[PDB]
């Protein structure tokens, strides 16, 4: 089997991407944030504290003839941005782009933090990291990809995120028309539950490439590119007036700037992030200070190849017995 679904930015900045997902019988379609940095499929639901729902579409398990309470199971998750959610668990039929998993754990939110409530466009998350990170207790549950894998034509999914435009998540096949040149594959460590890999270096603009190992995670659920402070300083030093602002929470730059590109290495191959991808716009409405899309990972504890990086590439998440990651230009 295979599946193919379109993923759409939630706003004009590409702050996140939503992908429609069918849950239950008859189908209830929710727009979920596909997140290769976590491993829970959770949804706003009829059980979510009413004051914490503000515009989201909810899953109502009592209206699904295939929903079953997973007795005694609870979940609770906290994300790198400080947000969180928790609740109980159903199993139900879940389909993405024509690919169907029966008996998928659907984690129903009883509580969500303010950042989730405040974002009316995201109805939940669909985790695509390794199932070892799944938070369901006392019986850990598998991700949608893990459940689908054996049925897929090939045990892979691909992320083709757009810049200020829709893109695609495919399951079970590599669309050879979706990228240019060849796909370069690189080793993955699953030891921390992530799609963790080592970039071979970077360049800023038309500058020379610096060969240096940068361990980090391919994370579709993180907006920005988080890299070591040395790398980030070298980038922003090429933008007149750019500075790290403690009060804003990262590097800002004059909105009048033309940003240089940023290149990262994948083996001997190179992925070029155009300068415009690094612009996250005014820090507050009407400001001439703009927020940068490359930020320091110092104090995160890990480097994160988030959407800013991934959207410059066609990315293969290869879930073969020994997982690997592939990157192509597009």
């Amino acid at each position: 089997s295979t599946g193919s679904a379109t993923t759409t930015p939630i706003d004009s900045l590409d702050d996140a991407y939503i992908t429609p997902v069918q849950i239950g019988t008859p189908a209830q379609t929710l727009n979920l944030d596909f997140d290769t940095g976590s491993s829970d499929l959770w949804v706003f639901s009829s059980e979510t504290t009413a004051s914490e729902v503000d515009g989201q579409t909810i899953y109502t398990p009592s209206k699904s003839t295939t929903a079953k309470l997973l007795s005694g199971a609870t979940w609770s998750i906290s994300y790198g941005d400080g947000s969180s959610s928790s609740g109980d668990v159903y199993t139900d039929t879940v389909s993405v782009g024509g690919l169907t998993v029966t008996g998928q754990a659907v984690e129903s939110a009883k509580k969500v933090s303010s950042s989730f409530t405040e974002d009316s466009t995201i109805d939940g998350l669909l985790g695509l990291a390794f199932s070892t990170l799944n938070t369901v207790s006392p019986t850990q549950q598998k991700t949608f990809f893990d459940n689908a894998k054996a049925s897929l034509d090939s045990p892979v999914f691909t992320a083709d995120l757009g810049y200020h435009a829709p893109g695609t998540y495919n399951f079970g096949f590599i669309d050879t028309t979706a990228y240019t040149g060849s796909i370069t594959y690189t080793a993955v460590s699953t030891k921390q539950g992530f799609w963790e890999w080592t970039s071979t270096g970077y360049a800023v603009g038309s500058g020379t490439f610096k060969s240096t190992s940068i361990d980090g995670i391919a994370d579709t659920g993180t907006t920005l590119l988080y890299l070591p402070a040395t790398v980030v300083s070298a980038y922003w030093a090429q933008v007149s007036g750019a500075k790290s602002s403690s009060s804003v929470g990262g590097y800002v730059f004059p909105c009048s700037a033309t940003l240089p590109s940023f290149t990262f290495g994948v083996g001997s191959a190179r992925i070029v992030i155009p300068g415009d991808y690094i612009d996250f716009g005014p820090i507050s409405t009407g400001s001439s200070s703009c927020f940068g899309g490359i930020q320091s990972s110092a104090g995160i504890g890990i480097n994160i190849f988030g959407d800013v990086a991934l959207k410059a590439a066609f990315v293969v998440f290869n879930g073969a017995t020994t997982p690997t990651l592939g990157f192509a230009s597009k």
